[PDB]
């Protein structure tokens, strides 16, 4: 077997001639030959069965990305493992090649507004199936948006991703959550578990800031941070906004804070398209209740050019998985991988 920078990188004979890539919370990534398809691929090394939070987040990426099918999400090509629960430690996930992620664009390109508007409608895209499939992403961030030499854009990881559960989206003050920083919508330091689609919004809103300017909107250095540079520049909320969080301890740590003015986008992006703010506006409303929908925002003029519903697919059906992950002990995820991955062995 090949080895790569000290590490067995074992998927022959059918991938060959390693080229690293990178590590990651995504493991080992290298590029492949695919000596059947005839193309070059990314294959990335999970090692999770030690580790039960692992086992979990690699059972939901991978049972997610194997029922979804969309032009604007990762698919999964092939799974290798060894041929019995026993014999498996690793598991390789095959995908198609791609050049770059928004993250890496971002630190070293400056977006043209065509680009930032074609990227932007990719990723509401890709989040029309996944939301009509009642999931939730959670985790939406540049580096998890990857990119093709022609730009092509496909949402990944899908491994904090849920099943929506408005019903049970309450919550204290101050819970501890686990999805990015800088893209936490300011509901989750209030009230919210993030089991509602307005979470992935305000997530894509902060995408479409970052894009606009190079730099993270919100870069909050701690939990409570967060809030801090949220509001600072949509300023105080409403008292209409500020009823709807009936939690004492949420209400009035808002009520608590000096009085402070909204900074306009224009102001902050002096140099965006007027159709991009007024959707970024829409997309980074602090209620979520009156924050946009992915299908509205994908009808939003900035978007004309692109916008076709019948060219913008949903899912066959809602997911669900087969029970809850977070009770299971690890043997049983790891027969859940061995099972899940089945399909790709001779
Ligand atoms: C979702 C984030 C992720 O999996 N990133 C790892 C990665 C790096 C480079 C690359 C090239 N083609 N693909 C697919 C990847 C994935």
């Amino acid at each position: 077997p090949e080895m790569v920078r000290g590490q067995v990188f074992d998927v022959g004979p059918r991938y060959t001639n390693l080229s690293y890539i990178g590590e990651g919370a995504y493991g080992m990534v290298c590029s492949a030959y695919d000596n059947v398809n005839k193309v070059r691929v990314a294959i990335k090394k999970i090692s999770p069965f030690e580790h039960q939070t692992y086992c979990q987040r690699t059972l939901r990426e991978i049972k997610i990305l194997l029922r979804f099918r969309h032009e604007n999400i990762i698919g999964i090509n092939d799974i290798i493992r060894a041929p019995t629960i026993e014999q498996m430690k690793d598991v390789y996930i095959v995908q198609d090649l791609m050049e770059t992620d928004l993250y890496k664009l971002l630190k070293t390109q400056h977006l043209s507004n065509d680009h930032i508007c074609y990227f932007l409608y990719q990723i509401l895209r890709g989040l029309k199936y996944i939301h009509s499939a009642n999931v939730l992403h959670r985790d939406l961030k540049p580096s998890n948006l990857l990119l093709n030499t022609t730009c092509d854009l496909k949402i990944c990881d899908f491994g904090l991703a849920r099943v929506a559960d408005p019903d049970h989206d309450h919550t204290g003050f101050l819970t501890e959550y686990v999805a990015t920083r800088w893209y936490r919508a300011p509901e989750i330091m209030l009230n919210s578990k993030g089991y509602t689609k307005s979470i992935d919004i305000w997530s894509v809103g902060c995408i479409l800031a970052e894009m606009l300017s190079n730099r993270p909107i919100f870069p909050g250095k701690h939990y409570l941070d967060q809030l801090n540079h949220i509001l600072g520049i949509l300023g105080s909320p409403s008292q209409e906004d500020l009823n709807c969080i009936i939690n004492l301890k949420a209400r009035n740590y808002l009520l608590s804070l000096p009085h402070k003015n909204k900074v306009p986008w224009n102001r902050l992006f002096p140099n965006a398209d007027s159709k991009a703010l007024d959707l970024l506006d829409k997309m980074l409303t602090f209620n979520p209740h009156k924050r946009i929908e992915v299908e509205q925002a994908l009808a939003h003029p900035y978007l004309e050019q692109y916008y076709d519903p019948s060219d913008e697919p949903i899912a066959e059906a809602p997911f669900k998985f087969d029970m809850e992950l977070d009770d299971l002990p690890k043997e049983k995820l790891k027969e859940l991988i061995f099972e899940e991955t089945a399909r790709f062995q001779p």
